[PDB]
Order: structure tokens, then sequence, then C-alpha cells
């Protein structure tokens, strides 16, 4: 059968997660998708000639049980940690939902990529360098997107698959 990459996008309320999913799957930008739905998306994409099958979880941080959320969590192959670029709180944020995949996975080495979303703001607050230097300091790859424009977005979650890809092979 195809093989299917379990993905999890995780990070701040408002930096794009909802955005950069739906782009990904219906190819358009989503002005306002509500703050608290936590819902998965499975899409067929070829991969450098892979084709191949991503089952996406779009986190929402929300308190209520949810048995699909504790499954990714636990058995997702690898995470996007999102903040905005705008967004300095966001970015301030990261550190703590790395540090949860780190506990569910019971895992130093979960592929994972840090994500700087809405980068066709000029209002940026968190510069590259410094995005960088985070990325470098966890051994992961940063990618650049905007939700809006499309910029990145296949990038971030195909770099992504390339990440787990390494791992299966380790
Ligand atoms: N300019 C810009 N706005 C964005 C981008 N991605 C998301 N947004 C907006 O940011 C807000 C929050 O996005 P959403 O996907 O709900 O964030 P989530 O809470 O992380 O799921 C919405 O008003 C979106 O239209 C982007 O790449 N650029
Ligand atoms: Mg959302």
């Amino acid at each position: 059968g195809m093989t299917e990459y379990k993905l999890v996008v995780v990070g701040a309320g408002g930096v794009g997660k909802s955005a950069l999913t739906i782009q990904l799957i219906q190819n358009h930008f989503v002005d306002e998708y509500d703050p608290t739905i936590e819902d998965s998306y499975r899409k067929q994409v070829v991969i450098d000639g892979e084709t191949c099958l991503l089952d996406i979880l779009d986190t929402a941080g929300q308190e209520e049980y949810s048995a699909m959320r504790d499954q990714y969590m636990r058995t997702g192959e690898g995470f996007l940690c999102v903040f905005a670029i705008n967004n300095t709180k966001s970015f301030e944020d990261i550190h703590h939902y790395r540090e949860q995949i780190k506990r569910v996975q019971d895992s130093e080495d979960v592929p994972m990529v840090l994500v700087g979303n809405k980068c066709d703001l000029p209002s940026r607050t968190v510069d590259t360098k410094q995005a960088q230097d985070l990325a470098r300091s966890y051994g992961i790859p940063f990618i650049e997107t905007s939700a809006k424009t499309r910029q990145g977005v296949d990038d971030a979650f195909y770099t992504l698959v390339r990440e787990i890809r390494k791992h299966k092979e380790k």
C-alpha cells in the first residue's frame, strides 16, 4: 500500500496553522477559520517522485478531550512548529510546543520543521537569523511560509516528509 506520513501542525493561536493546512489541502487562503476547531486532512501528493499520503492534524490547543489528538501526538511521525514572523510572543512560545512533543514521543530525536509564517507582511519582529539560530539549536530545518501567497507551503510539509524519511533510514 501507499506510504502514509502522519504530520501534526502545532504553535500558538493565530500563527496560521489552519490557513497553512487549508492552503496545502484546498489551494486557497482562508481569512477566517474557527480558532477552536481541530481536524485531520488527508492528501495524496508526489514528493521526489514518491506517490504518498499526508495525514495531517491541524491542532487548536483546546482543553476538551479528543482521542484523535492524543493518537496523533503519540503516533505522529513529524511536527511543524509554527510561529508568525510579526508575532514575537508566538516565537517565544515555540520552546513549550517542542518540549510537549519530546515528552509525548519520549524521544530527543523527533522529526520537526520550524515554520515562520506570514512572511508576506512587512512588520517582521522575528528576523531570519533569530529563527535560523533557534532551528540550529534544535538541529531542525527552518522554512519561511505565507499561507496567503502559498510561498513555502509545499516546501514546509515536503521538507518534514524528507526529515521523516531520514529518521526511518537511521
Ligand atoms: N498576512 C497573512 N495572514 C495570515 C497568514 N496565515 C494566516 N493568516 C491570518 O492569521 C489569522 C489566524 O490564522 P489561522 O489559520 O486561524 O491561525 P491558527 O489559529 O494558527 O489556526 C487569520 O486571520 C488568517 O487569515 C499569512 O500567511 N499571511
Ligand atoms: Mg486554527
